[PDB]
């Protein structure tokens, strides 16, 4: 227990040191952005956000979506002194009514997305029986619907031209799991699920040129959730993920987690048995705002 | 590419027989579902119907949901020739308000629901830009947005009495991909992520006596995918499916993969190379009929 702890940081710490290592040894080629039509969802806040910022020093010319008019005009006036060009656009990623027309717009006044950011996500922290139903729906309609409207109002011109990049921004609770966040638990594999089915799908139709990144951070310091705490886990920073996500999207990184040494956590949770896990989660003590029992705790 | 045959062979047989000696040497204890009352949906034909079929072998009384009222009322006609006592109700398993309505009725008319089978399910297959919108919604209104519903309808209950089980019907699909099948895939994976999501938060909770389990099955010929071939994997038949998931719920098993060797192929998809893996899809040759190009091949 209490060296279950002091193994789990000697883990961390060994590779934490290891991939900064191998990043200096065998590092990956990265790529060119500058003059890419980026397309961000959810760019009014958070990871939408500095990721904009991240793409905006990369020189590509910037499409932000958000339902929040004031925060992606800020996203964008912070991207223009960047030096970049930027197009705002007050989009529902839920509705894909608003989704085709917008998408309407966008080829009018800007041309076609070679890069498309899945971001815009939602989440309402509570335990199964004080969920409301609106919220559910809600849910999915943000975290994977939206995704498959964006995806396939974007995707013809890629394919046209053999060129594209695909990022879906999911979580860690696309690949395990947290109480009180079942609908966001589930939204979150579905977007594991459609990232993956989409890469082997387009290796599948010989479609060489699009690629696909999924961005999995555990809890970011956005207020996302209300007063977040892991102790085995960090509580990021937003411009870290932005940067890791940039440096993922630059060397075309399938799977990028964020911190990387979740991959340790990841293995565990397949291999250890169930007396393991509940020792570790236990440990864990994950801690963070949602409705228990009707009442928020 | 010919030694890799036998090599699969090998871990095929291997896993057959080790699995046959664990079942010997460590068995597990089979509970009883006698006088249970088991609501299966989609029971009007396949899995569905085969699990009706041996949970009326059990002595459980059934509950049976369909759309299709001929084909639940035959399989509720061979459920009372095994002795069972069934109720059959014709229900939209994707329709939240249908849901609702028939609930009230389960209970006036047969009482509490101690055991849930989320088995309806549905597919379009085609690749991402032969898919329809309405086909995409459909899928995850009841592949998963209807478990949401019947499992929040049920719950209440079973937890005032500590004793409940939840079988939640993913596929293969949930854990890994299958090109021309991405919405579906998506919306197996928000399945499984559901099902752990819950196995999780009824531990967190405190509720002991709430059961989860997930079926996991590769094709199996109920016809509904359109003439599906697989070198590696059997074709199942509907009866084998529904004897290892009866096999499964009364071992209070959680996953249930069929076959269980499935397990050695999830293992290879997480630490074998790109090349490996592209070699085995290869051999693997997945066929079924699915809209590719707008054109059904
Ligand atoms: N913050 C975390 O702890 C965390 C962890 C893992 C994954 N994520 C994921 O990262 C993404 C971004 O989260 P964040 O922490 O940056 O959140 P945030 O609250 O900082 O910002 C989210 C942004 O999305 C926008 N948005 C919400 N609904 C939208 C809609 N219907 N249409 C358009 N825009 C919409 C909001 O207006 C907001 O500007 C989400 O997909 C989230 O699920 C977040
Ligand atoms: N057959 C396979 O190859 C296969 C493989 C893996 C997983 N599965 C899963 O197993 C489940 C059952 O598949 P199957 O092969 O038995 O299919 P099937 O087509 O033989 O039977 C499905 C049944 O579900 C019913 N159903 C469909 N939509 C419904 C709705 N809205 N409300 C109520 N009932 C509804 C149908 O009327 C039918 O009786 C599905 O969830 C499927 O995804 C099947």
């Amino acid at each position: 227990n209490i060296i279950l702890d002091l193994l789990l940081l000697l883990l961390t710490i060994i590779y934490s040191y290891l991939e900064a290592l191998v990043k200096v040894f065998f590092p990956r080629k990265r790529k060119s952005v500058a003059g890419e039509i980026v397309l961000i969802t959810g760019a009014g806040h958070g990871i939408g956000r500095w990721t904009a910022y991240e793409f905006a020093k990369q020189k590509s010319r910037l499409v932000l979506w958000d339902i929040n008019k004031h925060g992606v005009e800020e996203t964008a006036a912070e991207c223009r002194k960047l030096g970049a060009t930027v197009h705002t656009f007050v989009v529902d990623c839920g509705n894909r009514e608003d989704i085709y027309n917008s998408v309407k717009q966008v080829k009018k006044e800007v041309g076609d997305v070679t890069i498309l950011v899945n971001n815009a996500g939602t989440v309402y922290p509570a335990d199964l029986l004080s969920t409301k139903d609106e919220e559910i729906t809600k849910t999915f309609e943000i975290n994977i619907l939206g995704h498959f409207w964006i995806t396939k109002a974007l995707l013809p011109s890629m394919i046209k031209r053999n060129h594209g990049h695909i990022v879906t921004v999911a979580s860690v609770c696309g690949h395990g799991v947290i109480p009180y966040l079942i609908p966001y638990c589930s939204s979150k594999f579905a977007a594991v699920g459609f990232h993956r089915a989409l890469t082997l799908e387009l290796q599948t139709l010989g479609i060489t040129g699009i690629k696909t990144s999924c961005l999995c951070p555990v809890f970011v310091n956005t207020g996302f959730t209300k007063n977040p705490s892991t102790r085995l886990w960090p509580i990021l920073e937003t411009d870290t993920v932005a940067r890791s996500l940039i440096d993922g999207i630059l060397t075309n990184k399938k799977m990028i987690f964020v911190p990387s040494y979740y991959n340790i956590y990841l293995i565990l949770d397949k291999f250890l048995p169930e007396r393991a896990l509940a020792a570790i989660n236990h440990l864990q003590n994950i801690q963070f705002e949602a409705v228990i029992g009707h009442k928020t705790r």
